[PDB]
């Protein structure tokens, strides 16, 4: 799904992306910067669709899971827990009811075990931003431990991709 | 092929590489530095082992193929011109023959069409280094046009990599 779509499906996605912009407006270390949240919604999006799981609560937990790193590497306060409260008490005011906001923010509390579907899609979801074409591109700027079925085929899809690509680079290298 | 193995089989190849790494002592130019020399001749390497053509001359043809770039980097003079004059002027010092060392010094010379075996191998194995993982990792850190069949079943299986490299990277960033 693009944007547009799950626009059409998530209420107050666009209020909420915004606000993510935000929060990431003038934090650019590359190791955690909103492109992160972004890939890490992409795949949450996947994956709550393909576990016929509740995609609104793994949307949204993704995107909010780290709104406040930006905020950890000012003060040294857990983002998790710092995060966790956020969504607490942002969610309520979007209309979202008392046990959708709690699993959302349950599930950020426990990213960095998650104990809801969406806490471990969530961690599925972020942890699966550490392997890939787009992980291996950062490294040159600068399977079985997953929950879901889903995330575990995409790591082992991603993974093998990684290790044909070590490969390659030593081949050609000589 | 390893260097050892290399060595077993050509004559005067440590020091020709000797001389090779002194050349571009101090030559840092990550689009021509010595490492490509190195990746150019394992890819002769392959091609004139498989092609079953004289693996001597595709070797020091390409050990040698761009030994003037470092002079070119300094005064313009073509590297392609100087670098066949410096190996017919080498290379007799050595004890390799008239003929071959005219072929190894023509191949350089129209490097950059080639009209001896080993001037088309040498040409694929330069232009193969454009492609593949290492690339893919230069650019970050920053297939019928070959002549011989071996160097397009290679550059048809680094670029259909590389397009996959491509297609991940879209799909993972959203
Ligand atoms: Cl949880
Ligand atoms: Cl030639
Ligand atoms: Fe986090
Ligand atoms: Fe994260
Ligand atoms: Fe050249
Ligand atoms: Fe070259």
């Amino acid at each position: 799904m693009n944007l547009t779509e799950l626009m059409e499906r998530i209420p107050h996605l666009r209020e909420i992306l915004n606000i993510v912009r935000e929060a990431f407006k003038d934090y650019d270390d590359p190791a955690h910067d909103i492109s992160h949240t972004f890939r890490v919604m992409e795949n949450a999006s996947e994956i709550a669709s393909r576990e016929k799981c509740d995609l609104q609560k793994a949307i949204i937990a993704a995107l909010l899971h780290d709104i406040k790193r930006p905020h950890e590497a000012l003060t040294g306060v857990d983002h998790a827990e710092s995060g966790a409260e956020y969504a607490s008490g942002l969610l309520p005011t979007m209309g979202f009811d008392i046990s959708f906001v709690a699993e959302v923010s349950k599930a950020i509390r426990s990213h960095r075990t998650p104990t809801s579907l969406t806490g471990k899609i969530l961690q599925d979801a972020d942890r699966l931003d550490a392997i890939g074409a787009v992980a291996i591109a950062r490294v040159f700027s600068y399977p079985e431990t997953f929950w879901t079925e889903t995330a575990r085929k995409m790591a082992e899809d991603r993974y093998s991709f990684v290790v044909e690509f070590v490969q390659r680079f030593l081949a050609e290298w000589g």
